[PDB]
């Protein structure tokens, strides 16, 4: 068995870091994991790496002619915990579908294998200011089994994840894409804890874990690292460390019940 | 003459609010302005309409039947200081591209003339977050002539400036796209006015206005209104009337050059 989760939410919401920090967690208990990035900003594996950032599939296809001249064993990077890491990539702005690097790259992980027996997880890490094009595809297409939304207190980022989880209910006729949590990064505001817990209990599911905001997240990123790597001593070790456990664990997998724009705002007033 | 500007940025970042304190500045001041809602959120008109929304060019017309069986002025609203308004709306998510009723929304204005001579302005508020479909669309279409990025000392809102300076380049051989500035929508930070600036300096464009963090813009959406007609005294609204009187009188239009990561991540790391 293997597990396949997504990590969406709004762009700036903290998808990379949450990921890569969870992900080395999971690798400090000795699971093995992939990390396939899908977001066009193409830093999701930088952390795990200790790299500027990863030089995607789209590239390496044209460099190398066609995909097909592409092998795995030379697109697949492992860096911390021997984590795995790809990088989709995208086309330029204004030139075609934002998406269309990840459809590329999923279909090039199936067909030559990467999903192996032996890994544990494998965690997509998805742009979701627009549900649509490659990045609805882990949706629509059966890859994302176990969605977890990264969001917080924001309006915009609650916002994202209705709009996810409307995704998540058409496609709830196939497949068996699920809602698994949401995830509060912190803002460093009062009752943001219970405002998500609130919201998630809306949807039908839970918060799986409130992320504090804590400067030793710039200080591991600007040495390229995890906050598990750089200073495993950490309270915030601890904190995605404790998020790793909890995804670990967690059996509540749900065809989400996303609420309307007046119920958000009434969600805001209330806990402001 | 009359004058097309597009409001871009990423996703919460302020493109909403800015837009419409802007143009009700331009109102009070006796200028005759459309706004057309690029964005699926659909709430890029509210504060002028004092409404919860406004229903969307995508809605009205699969109601009546198509597009051709509605009428312009049974779509456009018009708010305070008679701003008239209009929202694209998208398809739902998962479903579609979500940019497709920005193609739909502008051709139709066209072609049922919502371009008289009298209007002095149209703002187009547009999704940034991906540079792509409908949304490149009032760039590769040269509908947004002067576009402005709201933008912050975030790393991603950064980020996004320079993705949709990279779309106006790729389309610099056609048409007259050009960026006319940079918008700091303050995160309250120190230097924040300096590190947009330089941003800008180093695309070639200006900081047009620095936007303080306010509560009173808070204050003024919860009862949907403009900061401009909830409190014409506030400091806020003379920051409004600052930024539009920048606008108007702006005439540095550029074809950006767009930077690089290190550029980038050097600025962050000098004024940080
Ligand atoms: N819990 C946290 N504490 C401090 N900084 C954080 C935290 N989470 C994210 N950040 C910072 O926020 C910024 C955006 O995070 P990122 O994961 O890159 O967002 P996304 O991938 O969703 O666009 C990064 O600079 C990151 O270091
Ligand atoms: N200068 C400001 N001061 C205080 N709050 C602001 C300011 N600018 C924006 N906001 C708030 O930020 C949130 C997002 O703004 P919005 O314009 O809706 O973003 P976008 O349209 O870019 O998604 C809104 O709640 C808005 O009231
Ligand atoms: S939104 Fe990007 S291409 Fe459809
Ligand atoms: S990104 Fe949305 S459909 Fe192409
Ligand atoms: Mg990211
Ligand atoms: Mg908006």
């Amino acid at each position: 068995a293997m597990r396949q989760c997504a990590i969406y939410g709004k762009g700036g919401i903290g998808k990379s870091t949450t990921t890569q920090n969870l992900v080395a967690a999971l690798a400090e208990m000795g699971k093995k994991v992939m990390i396939v990035g899908c977001d066009p900003k193409a830093d999701s594996t930088r952390l795990i790496l200790h790299s500027k950032a990863q030089n995607t599939i789209m590239e390496m296809a044209a460099e190398a002619g066609t995909v097909e001249d592409l092998e795995l064993e030379d697109v697949l990077k492992a860096g911390y915990g021997g984590v795995k890491c790809v990088e989709s990539g995208g086309p330029e702005p204004g030139v075609g579908c934002a998406g269309r690097g990840v459809i590329t790259a999923i279909n090039f992980l199936e067909e030559e294998g990467a999903y192996e027996d032996d890994l544990d997880f494998v965690f997509y890490d998805v742009l979701g200011d627009v549900v649509c094009g490659g990045f609805a595809m882990p949706i629509r297409e059966n890859k994302a089994q176990e969605i977890y939304i990264v969001c917080s207190g924001e309006m915009m980022a609650m916002y994202a994840a209705n709009n996810i989880s409307k995704g998540i209910v058409k496609y709830a006729n196939s497949g068996s894409v699920r809602l698994g949590g949401l995830i509060c990064n912190s803002r460093n505001t009062d009752r943001e804890d219970e405002l998500i817990i609130a919201l998630a209990n809306k949807l039908g599911t839970q918060m799986i874990h409130f992320v504090p905001r804590d400067n030793v997240v710039q200080r591991a990123e600007i040495r390229r690292m995890t906050v598990i790597e750089y200073d495993p001593k950490a309270k915030q070790a601890d904190e995605y460390r404790a998020l790793a456990r909890k995804v670990v664990d967690n059996k509540l997998l749900v065809i989400p019940n996303p609420i309307t724009m007046d119920e958000l705002e009434e969600l805001l007033m209330e806990f402001g």
